[PDB]
């Protein structure tokens, strides 16, 4: 065949491009490597009636305006989330804010200065802000915080996801934190009836657009200019059937770093040379649904780290105004190196493009043992962070740990695991690297070509965005490229 | 041109192949991507008269017989090393041995069983040893230790490089540790006048062998069979001049995982599909040479959080030859400390050896980190810091900003090697859960593009049966040697 515009990748950014480009009236095609699914890192499975987000769960719409706007324009609402909470002059909580504000030269409690910062200011910071003579775009976040007259000590033990041991671009993670440290963005909200709800609504308005053919099961595996000097692109697309060959005047790669690296030979050196301007962090989620929970409503998230190979362990029960069975659900949410523990419980090598539910008992076998220890210890202490129901407090007192194991192992109705470090994602999210001038990459990536000046290839997505980690970045990224695509 | 046998890679295994193949009488050529140097991961720089090993330092010749033998046959001596030292029935140092011996079903004090274990036994372990129904070749080391009736909890926050958070092949790291846990070893030896001494001696006997042309500055960047079905190989070799094109009847890839992955398109799928059967661990060394040390004459290596490092090792001159009283500090670190320091290599693009005295910012940050710890060590005294009386006092009095500067000034020369960098991509490698090592080593020892020619080979530590050590690199060389007939 032949098409005006191909879009490789049907993730949030792939599709926000497939929308705005339809609304200006182009003949779009959306290749998407996955047969049945759409929205990539957006994953919401229903597990014994619980909404289990294998991908994003909450959002800060005040911070992520363009998210709200794609939510609004699509009829997606946001149920505000009200869920549970959690060496001298250096005596506070988290408050890397001290570290940042020292670097920026302000008072370590100058929260007005922080709340007044614009994107325009963030750009001025990233380009021009220095620390001990060095630009911050050239430094580790970890190094800038450890400098003469900053911190140390540095607690990665404790804290949320600040990517200290990954040592990201100082400027870009000073920027990122100065954002989430504004007074707003405490407004925390789920998406009504799942996060994948947003995927659906975007296809339901992307079906009522005539000039859009959505083509699941299609994976871009090649790109050549047809003739030297000319803008016509040859796309090798492998699919279910077999190895088709599309042609287009404009290809949009809505792909994170790992797919792009698998395409690296088929890309201009000047672009392919920079795909390593970001690192993909792995994250891994495990969900267990328990018949007979040991925790009440409002049991706080813990930071198990030791007790379990996990970072966070999150706790869910059905609303107390329902509870048709009284069941509950546990999220093990983990980064490096806990990810390496669980990685190996995906039974299918070769392919892992979505959660594996109820396919390895060994995942429960290891969840059981780890919790079994902790809930014999929590009965006694009572000053343990594990609330523990009266029913559970007693019955555990009596069972021989080896049986507390089995009680929990039996208790599991359904369980699932998503290892986001696996192809074709290779990461839950990405981070700029020390040395990188993000703005040089984002400009090069938004629009490029094989050497005609055609400006008819694009990269879009979170990975090389100005708001990494969030759908907002994926959206900012889509726009940057949209602006370089004229009407038909 | 055209050659009997090319050997890509002039590291220890590349060269032990270039030797034994000369001694059977082939017309060898050794390509080596590095212009000036040989022996790759073997790196020994002289720093204000100190032997600084950016690569291997010590060795266990009892455990590594084939190392001793290549040392002996080359006139390389080993100065035995006598350097400084270091919840219910679960309260010791090497609860690791507890964990292993639980898995293996023996008594956690069965040290005779351990000392009696042969290679043939290690193979039987690899292939057949199970845990809760699962073969260990299929498990994480971390998972096997955390099992019902083993450990937990697991202290990786202590300990010397056990690769728990890298979660390596349970069987292959049970094997690896059961080796270094023999009493037989622990006999620790440096190499006489540096570790790179062994590189030199191997070229000095590799010069007196007529049928060997050594070609530094040459990097294999492609391999095609000349004709479909026929054993003739086309080598694209980039060099100083430019892009020559050799031909050979037999190519030996003495290369770790990362260069082989850069050649992955030029390799048979059946081989390239398995290069990810191992992980390359990054390690990073920084060396500082200090005018006026702050530490005692037996100051133990520490396990520093306190610094972004894992080990911090302490050196003075043999004080029988100490003409200035100087001392040296080795920051030796794994993930994630590696990420802190890696950014202080001033040359992007290329890093094939240590960068000495090329970034003051490395001292600037060493100073501050130690400056804190040695103001705390003046007072507490309940510290591993054997601080000298001269140092204990003078530090008491100086402000941080001056304690930093005292140390910053004290530094004569400093260096950094980031082994995670091309073309090494790792200080050493580890088998992965799922892998049957023995299936990989058999596939790798000899293969071809489909003729049956059996005229390509992979050799080196990375896919060896003794990962981490030169012994593995040597075991690997042999496996392939055995499949190469005499001329
Ligand atoms: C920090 C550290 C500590 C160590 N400690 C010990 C120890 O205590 N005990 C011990 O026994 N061993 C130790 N070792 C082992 C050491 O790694 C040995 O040198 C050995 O493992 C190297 O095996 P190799 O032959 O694969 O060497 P390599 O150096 O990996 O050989 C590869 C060579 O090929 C080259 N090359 C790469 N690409 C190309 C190309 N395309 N064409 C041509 N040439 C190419 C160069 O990279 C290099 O010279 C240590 C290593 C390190 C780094
Ligand atoms: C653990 C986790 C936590 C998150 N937390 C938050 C959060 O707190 N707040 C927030 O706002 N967002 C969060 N997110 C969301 C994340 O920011 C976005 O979902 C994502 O980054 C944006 O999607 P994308 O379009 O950029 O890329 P992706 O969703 O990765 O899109 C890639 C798509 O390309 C496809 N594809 C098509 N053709 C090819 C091909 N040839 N090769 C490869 N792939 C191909 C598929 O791989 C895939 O569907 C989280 C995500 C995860 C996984």
């Amino acid at each position: 065949t032949t098409h005006d515009i191909v879009i490789a990748g049907g993730g949030i950014s792939g599709l926000f491009c497939a929308l705005r480009l339809a609304e200006a009236g182009h003949r779009l095609l959306v290749l998407e490597a996955a047969a049945d699914r759409w929205g990539g890192r957006i994953e919401t499975e229903e597990m014994d009636g619980f909404i289990a987000e294998y991908g994003p769960m909450r959002f800060e719409p005040t911070l992520q305006p363009r998210f709200a706007a794609l939510c609004a324009e699509l009829g997606v609402g946001l149920v505000d989330f009200f869920g549970p909470s959690a060496e001298r002059g250096l005596n506070s909580l988290q408050l890397l804010k001290r570290g940042i504000m020292l670097i920026m030269g302000r008072a370590p409690d100058d929260q007005a200065w922080i709340d007044a910062l614009t994107e325009a200011d963030y750009m001025r910071l990233r380009k021009h802000a220095q620390l001990h003579g060095q630009p911050l775009w050239a430094m580790g976040f970890w190094n800038a915080l450890s400098a003469q007259g900053i911190l140390s000590k540095l607690r990665d033990t404790g804290t949320f996801y600040h990517m200290i041991p990954e040592n990201l671009n100082a400027a870009e993670w000073i920027i990122w934190w100065l954002r989430a440290l504004k007074t707003v963005g405490q407004q925390l909200a789920s998406i009504e009836g799942g996060s994948a709800r947003l995927t659906a609504q975007l296809l339901a308005r992307l079906r009522s657009h005539a000039n859009v053919t959505l083509a699941g099961g299609h994976k871009l595996v090649g790109v050549r200019p047809v003739e030297l000097g000319k803008p016509t692109l040859a796309l090798d697309v492998a699919t279910q059937n077999g190895a088709v060959t599309l042609r287009t005047e404009r290809l949009v790669l809505a792909l994170p770093r790992l797919p792009l690296l698998k395409l690296t030979r088929h890309l201009p050196e000047h672009v392919a040379s920079q795909l390593d301007s970001v690192n993909g962090f792995p994250m891994l989620k495990v969900f267990f649904v328990c018949s007979t929970p040991w925790w009440s409503y409002g049991q706080a998230p813990q930071q198990y780290a030791n007790c379990m190979p996990t970072r966070e362990i999150h706790y869910f029960r059905r609303p107390p105004e329902a509870d048709a069975d009284g069941h509950g659900m546990v999220l093990l949410y983990m980064d490096r190196p806990s990810t390496e523990f669980w990685r190996h419980y995906v039974i299918d090598g070769d392919r892992h493009d979505r959660a594996e539910l109820d396919q390895n008992g060994r995942i429960v076998d290891a969840f059981a043992l780890f919790v079994a220890r902790d809930v014999k210890r929590a009965a006694a202490s009572e000053e343990s962070a594990l609330k523990l129901t009266d029913h559970a407090r007693r019955i555990f007192g009596d069972l021989s740990l080896a049986e507390t194991t089995q009680y929990i192992r039996n208790s599991i109705i359904t369980y699932g695991i998503r290892d986001w470090a696996r192809a074709p994602y290779g990461a839950a999210n990405h981070g700029w690297q020390p040395g990188v001038r993000s703005w040089k990459v984002m400009e090069a990536f938004k629009a490029f070509d094989f050497g005609s000046g055609a400006r008819n290839l694009h990269i879009v997505g979170e990975a090389y965005s100005d708001y990494q980690g969030f759908i907002e970045g994926a959206l900012n990224s889509a726009e940057l490229a949209l602006a370089t695509i004229p009407a038909p």
